[PDB]
């Protein structure tokens, strides 16, 4: 039903496989630094833009005019499946995302919709997929995404972002089966999410818990853990059973080096890491048989070209030439140059085939 | 809502009204032998500079501050029209134009825009012509444009420039019925793409069918013909039903002297030549009732600024003084001398001032 794939580097890696350079992407390629993002965002209001197929196509598809990267990844949100389970959620320009009915108490897991239907309240995003899938006319490959079950009931707890996630972390202390219940909710809303998202047109897909850090592991294990399990176990029995073929899954646990030895047996082909972890610590605990995806430092683009090059150098000596995809450890910032994501992207590639020959 | 037209010769002899001189234009006028239009373009890339009004405008008004020619033609460029259908296309400066995801097969039909809708994503063309009509202020009537169905056919599907159509022409052979879906969803963003134009203030329409030479009589009748036809008859009435007034549409099929009878019935007030076509016998297969555009070999402006007068004399002496608009035969090169392209311009004024009187 789509084009053939042009340049499948990126899923080459993902699943383990030799190739003749390390593939690159970045984090919120898609986003504020660019001008054009900026202009067509200026349009709609934040999740107007998110239900518009042409729209997102259109995000997706403003990086890969600029850079050669490796891969696309759709235009959304993580926030849409809160949403889609019934709560209001706002994204006023300088405020970030807000919650203005937060999840409280117990009682209040009562509004929510029933996790089978969300897939189908998300049929604006499977139509954005397949869109842009269509109109990336086999380029590269096009990844799908959600958040993971902590980070989205951090969200629907806190009701936008917090710095230590104290309520969440009190629901987790102090009412551990509502939490779980919750958490269930949100792994049984995303299952089905995230398989209709390969149905449309997704070639991988990534998972972000970016609230990892806030747990440590004995709660990581408990709380965080068996969801992120769970979603993969199920959306690859899933695909299968519909006659699919199962895609790469990447797990991102922001702030989780304490859990990269369980991430590894977790079920992801990829684990994605922050830059505060070494490569090579990375490497030892997650052992020789996932690929990690990372971890630059966003704000070393704050850097020269020149040294941008250099610290992409040294950072490419040190996860070596198999099993790796580069990225940042984070999403670029709303105040970065073009021009130095760029000179990333040029010097992975050209690093990577200096590294290899 | 525009100033009125002071110099509307052009417009009279497209009409075939006879006139007290020769009007005359060059394609390519605005273009790279100028060296203000090369400081100009250094600012932006190639359709940065195709979205802005003001740099679309001054490029436009250039040529007229240096010669005294009897019309304008907006700077855009016919690949807008696969661009708004949703393919990218590329300008790299020393490779000329590429779709690096061309059509290759009928499935790849799918990715396109409804042609419906193309008009809309081609606001910043309408933007253009309505400010540069402004700016112009009535000095001489400003023509706007569009590629063929066949041409832009060939673009989409070999993805750049051929010296032999091989993969579009195997279209045409092999799978006919999908060209013609092809060329139909080309004529139907054309059609209303060209009438946005006039609403804008266009004042006159040329449409580039520069790939005719390609195809030969047989191909031309049943693949090229029936949609320049249609285009014509549809803008004029659209034009028409929408309270305006009809414009003068000029068909140029660059390579076409095996059509000419056929595109002087085809509903074009201008069937444009190019040089290879002498000028006598092209009036023989149009017959009295068309005007004829062209139709100097663009090279002639290498030779000398007297050997051009000559040139230029022999030409006005074949075409005759009724029912003829100078131009070239194809447009201005790169290495050309603006002086000499002056001296075209003065020798057309002049001879056929003389020939008249
Ligand atoms: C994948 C994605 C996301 N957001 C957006 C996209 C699509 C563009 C892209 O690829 O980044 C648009 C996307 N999302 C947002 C913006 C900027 C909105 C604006 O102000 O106009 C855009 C373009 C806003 C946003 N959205 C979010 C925040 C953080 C809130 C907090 O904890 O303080 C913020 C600030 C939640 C969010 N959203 C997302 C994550 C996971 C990645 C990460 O950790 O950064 C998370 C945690 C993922
Ligand atoms: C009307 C127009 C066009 N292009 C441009 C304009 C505006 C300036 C002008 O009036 O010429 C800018 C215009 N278009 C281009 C340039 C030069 C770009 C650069 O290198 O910087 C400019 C100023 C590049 C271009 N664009 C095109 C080619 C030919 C590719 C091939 O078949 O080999 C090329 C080389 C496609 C094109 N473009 C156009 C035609 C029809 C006329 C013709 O046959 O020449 C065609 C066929 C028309």
């Amino acid at each position: 039903g789509f084009p053939e794939l042009k340049n499948d580097t990126f899923l080459r890696a993902a699943w383990g496989e030799e190739t003749d350079y390390t593939p690159v992407w970045c984090m919120r390629q898609a986003g504020r630094y660019l001008p054009e993002f900026r202009e067509t965002r200026a349009a709609q209001d934040f999740f107007s833009t998110c239900r518009s197929p042409e729209a997102c196509c259109e995000l997706t598809l403003q990086p890969l005019r600029r850079f050669p990267l490796d891969a696309a990844i759709i235009f959304s949100e993580i926030l849409v499946v809160p949403q889609a389970l019934g709560m209001e959620v706002t994204m006023v320009p300088g405020k970030g995302p807000s919650f203005p009915e937060p999840l409280r108490e117990e009682q209040d897991l009562e509004r929510l919709r029933d996790p089978e239907v969300v897939a189908s309240e998300l049929g604006y995003v499977f139509q954005a997929i397949t869109l842009t899938r269509q109109r990336l006319a086999g380029r590269v490959p096009l990844i799908g995404f959600a958040g993971a079950p902590w980070t989205l009931m951090t969200y629907m707890v806190e009701g936008g972002g917090s710095s230590t996630m104290a309520q969440a972390k009190r629901w987790l202390y102090q009412r551990p089966q509502a939490s779980h219940q919750l958490l269930r909710i949100l792994t049984d809303a995303l299952v089905p999410y995230l398989v209709g998202q390969v149905v449309a047109g997704a070639q991988a897909l990534q998972l972000f818990e970016s609230h990892a850090g806030h747990l440590g592991p004995q709660l990581f294990n408990k709380f965080a853990l068996p969801y992120i399990r769970d979603v993969a176990k199920q959306v690859k029995a899933r695909l299968r059973e519909a006659g699919l073929a199962p895609v790469p899954m990447i797990i991102f646990a922001k702030d989780g080096h304490f859990a990269l030895e369980e991430l590894a047996q977790a079920g992801y082909e990829v684990v994605g890491l922050d830059w505060t972890v070494a490569p090579k610590k990375a490497r030892e605990c997650v052992g020789k048989t996932v690929t990690l995806q990372g971890n630059l430092d966003p704000c070393a683009l704050y850097a020269s070209e020149e040294e941008i090059g250099q610290l992409v150098k040294q950072m490419l000596d040190d996860f070596g030439p198999h099993r790796y995809i580069a990225n940042l450890g984070h999403g670029l910032y709303p105040d970065m140059d073009p021009e130095h994501v760029g000179a990333f992207v040029d010097a992975v590639h050209k690093h990577s085939r200096l590294l290899r020959q």
